């Protein structure tokens, strides 16, 4: 019935927002799941809220995606508490987004800061799964930057979301011939109090503003087996926002 | 307990091939399904495959796409059949194919009765179907192009397709602020006996070849409410072969 | 001395707009050309005027783009003048652009009129040329799509512009391994009295609205030596309006 | 008589390949060009032959495009000899390639250090050269990513170059109310012995592999006054390789 039944998945940045979202999805869905994040704390409620009192089926597990080290223990404590793996979601913070400033002020330390957490955390927790990933069969990875006048502003957000798309084409290519599938999504403007942003509305094609379901429900089906077909695609979930 | 309860779809092209296991998919997943070819015939007999002696939630119309007259009469006679419309699918042979040479040698006759059919044809289609979906509190439009030695031959049904792209990035815009989503799949090479194509799975990143259900599931995702954020794009369904 | 010294050009819709200034800026690079239009007399008096009283380097053909038999006595007779062929440039109107409305109450004719001309027109053109380009050793087609509210309206024209890229992207990888190469220019809004679209300006990145004449250098580009390692492109000319 | 007469440019990664032939390229066509590179002595005596015995056109900078402040005391160096700034390039090494493995072995230290000199650099050196761009009363901004089964390999550096795209974007998009345009060139395969690269050849769309002067051809371009309504695109310069 569910439609992930008996797949196991990692999902990062899992303790809020999207990635809590996602990680109680694709557990509804029938995943084994481990929630991944910084927040020690906020992942070990998420997941003890997802066993409820009877269940294994998720964890919680304390990860710094900026460190690789951190990244490889927490691929491997996964893989040991359920003893495989099929999905990988890497997910990409208000006062982070305050300091990506436009270009004519940004800090390169910002920039530097940006890529080591987005694009080398995602690279390295990819290269982790690999393996695990091709004996199991096959399975996928599904990249998730983060939610989007959009040029204007947070450009080194937006340069990592590109390299993102990028490292996604590279391991869908190189990882193919084993039966990994590479996927990303690319969310726009998704409200994590709807009523304050409706001045966006005019901006989009949707009559509403973008929820966390809805990149949940684009994760469940790119990790799906009736996506199978569907690698080094970037699905873009922005209600036209553009 | 289907994904698409209570929906009402109109799908083209659904005599055989994607359109009729896409037709059969809808059905499958709760719709109520108005089928259109050009094969009066082979769309009675898939309606009432799907139907079964007693039911009555399919229709076999008779169209000729390349007809603005004959498309109108088909979306009425749905509409009439159903009481409304969610869905409308337009979906785009071997000999037909086989007139479309390479650039050198192409007939300009063969072009225009390509864009005649694969564009106009969804144009009109869609033309018909848009007040019916505003009506219903909006729904989506679905093109599906036909199915892929890539730029090296068929040039006009490349063409047809790139247009296809447009048109449906076109009717996003401008019917997104009445709650219409419109897009695209691009299906690469679709099996409807996978032995004698085994040469081209190097050229693939996936380790199989595409089949009409990869289509069907990625139809019944994009008409699903919990895409409903989702508009203006194309969604590649091609096994890497890119 | 000029950038396109002993070179031998057809220019199509040469007779008004970016064709006539175009076809003036080859010229004085020092090619011979062809100027071909459907308005016979417009272009004879601008082959006339880059001629000169007593000049031999521009003749002006008349010609219907919609008709494959004129298009190819055209290329015919612009070979027959100047003895080779080194550029084809298929260049591609208020009234005609008034009838392209928005899907809801687009016309089919329209569209298949606008298919006729814009797509099928260029492509026997370019077939007409390519044996003529390959003989002289190489050469090169340019696609020029009509200058650009958007994807708000105009879709038999965004549509036709989207299959002429792909046409582009057909002769580049057919005809590329004999030495011809095929790029496209997208112009965004060319002024052929600036003040009247002063309101544009925001909407632009750069500080100024488009000329003709921007369209021309990139051709001037395109069609030169020095850039024989560019084929498959689309360069698009828009000052950022995107 | 020159294309970029008039006109002040810095170059970096001017030591060698592309840097250099663009270098000498931009002063053949009358601009004043400070030369900037890690190799200080391979850009003095570069600079010294441009400028041959009568000259004072060109001048060598030593700079560091990891190290921000190094990257900005070369902007204040040029700024300085030549009294102002019309043009920026940004240039992107056997050994460093040699370190950039596909994902399965990929070093993430070797990610961090691609995208600090790659990107970080670019931005930083377009930072401290936009005020002075301005104050000209416009003027330019062009990325070139580095030369080009690439997907296969070099992920690290196929990100940054995506990173790149986007940072050009957002340049183009910040920078373009004050006059200034900001565009890319992504080069495919260019040869710096080209025999021994042959087998390369049916994989291009041209009949020869790329020159580092196809590069500069299209720099020139890209600068000049007549490419004044370019901004914000990625010219790609690949022969077709795709």
């Amino acid at each position: 019935v569910g439609r992930l039944e008996g797949k196991i998945a990692i999902v990062t940045g899992a303790a809020s927002g999207i990635g809590a979202v996602t990680a109680e999805r694709l557990a509804a869905e029938g995943a084994r799941v481990a929630l991944a994040d910084l927040d020690a704390v906020g992942v070990q409620t998420l997941a003890e809220k997802i066993r409820g009192a009877d269940g294994t089926h998720a964890i919680g597990i304390e990860v710094d995606l900026a460190d690789p080290a951190s990244v490889r223990a927490m691929v491997a404590a996964a893989v040991e508490e359920f003893g495989g793996l099929d999905i990988l979601h890497n997910n990409a913070t208000a006062l982070a987004s305050s300091l990506d400033v436009p270009v004519a002020d940004a800090d390169p330390e910002v920039w530097d800061r940006t890529m080591r957490v987005n694009l080398s955390g995602a690279m390295v927790a990819t290269q982790a799964a690999l393996p695990h990933l091709i004996a199991r069969g096959g399975g996928c990875v599904i990249n998730t930057s983060s939610a989007a006048s959009g040029d204007l502003s947070h450009p080194a957000y937006a340069a990592s979301k590109a390299a993102l798309i990028s490292l996604t084409r590279s391991v869908a290519t190189q990882a193919g011939r084993s039966g990994v599938r590479c996927n990303a999504i690319a969310p726009g403007l998704i409200i994590t109090r709807e009523a304050a942003y409706r001045v966006m509305l005019p901006h989009h094609l949707t009559t509403r503003l973008g929820r966390p379901e809805d990149v949940a429900s684009a994760v469940v089906f790119l990790a799906s087996d009736e996506a199978s077909f569907i690698t080094g695609q970037t699905l873009v979930v922005d209600g036209g926002l553009l």
